[PDB]
């Protein structure tokens, strides 16, 4: 399937080169996949949704993404338009509150509600959980995202947007999971994203065009915008039956476009997340 004058971020993961607008993907299109969206929330009535979203969790007074950010990132994984999954299942879970802050604790329970609330969902060709948040180090946050991914989770966490070495925050810090670093449409490193050994992959994160609330569009910047790219290619990649929960971190990474960004750190990975597609 071709999509033209696609949002450069979903031509660039199926492509070898930068500059090009037509994203290129196998029609399967992530169908029979999951994608928990663990964030602000998700507005499951956006056109771009297509009844594929819903909201199964809050730990705030409603469900609705009264924010953005969430419903932002649910697109990148699988709206219509703006999604790399475009027929993958998104279910999301509000951790975070409409100013885009939680608490650790909530963080943690929510996770652990995936975890087994995959039990209660449908997603035969598996289940991915993309967490675009993230604060300082905590060896709790960390061993949370260690159980999701264990439990069968694909799990990719933004690194944060520090300009740092992302050692130093969680769940970005977390070994067992999937940490994704951002990447602009020129293949440099993104001016704020972090860096370092923890980092598996990087997909892209500057002016990413994707959904809103109040059935908008816009764009914004971060390693919160990287990260569902990933995770849409997860749930993609395991439709096509390529790759499992637990080992496509490393399918992405040995498949990625290699060596082609610019102001990587010496000892941070110059990998570019790919689907790999041949039409
Ligand atoms: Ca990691």
């Amino acid at each position: 399937a071709a999509q033209t004058n696609a949002p450069w971020g979903l031509a660039r993961i199926s492509s070898t080169s930068p500059g090009t607008s037509t994203y290129y993907y196998d029609e399967s299109a992530g169908q029979g996949s999951c994608v928990y969206v663990i964030d602000t929330g998700i507005e499951a009535s956006h056109p771009e949704f297509e009844g594929r979203a819903q909201m199964v969790k809050t730990y705030y007074y409603s469900s609705r993404d009264g924010n953005g950010h969430g419903t932002h990132c649910a697109g990148t994984v699988g709206s219509r338009t703006y999604g790399v999954a475009k027929k993958t299942q998104l279910f999301g879970v509000k951790v975070l509150d409409d100013n885009g802050s939680g608490q650790y604790s909530t963080i943690i329970a929510g996770m652990d509600f995936v975890a087994s609330d995959k039990n209660n969902r449908n997603c035969p060709k598996g289940v991915v959980a993309s967490l675009s948040l993230g604060g300082g180090y905590s060896s709790s946050v960390n061993s949370a995202a260690a159980r999701l991914q264990s439990s069968g989770v694909m799990v990719a966490v933004a690194a944060g947007n520090n300009n740092a070495d992302a050692r130093n925050y969680s769940p970005a810090s977390e070994p067992s999971v999937c940490t994704v670093g951002a990447s602009d449409r020129y293949d440099r490193r993104s001016s704020f994203s972090n860096y370092g050994s923890v980092l598996d992959i990087f997909g892209p994160g500057t002016d990413i065009l994707s959904t809103w609330i109040g059935g908008s569009t816009r764009s914004i910047s971060g390693t919160s915008m990287a990260t569902p790219h990933v995770a849409g290619l997860a749930a993609y990649l395991m439709t096509l039956g390529k790759t499992t929960a637990a080992s496509a971190c490393r399918y992405i990474a040995d498949t990625a476009n290699k060596g082609d960004l610019s102001n990587i750190p010496f000892g941070t990975v110059n990998l570019l997340a790919y689907n790999n597609y041949q039409a």
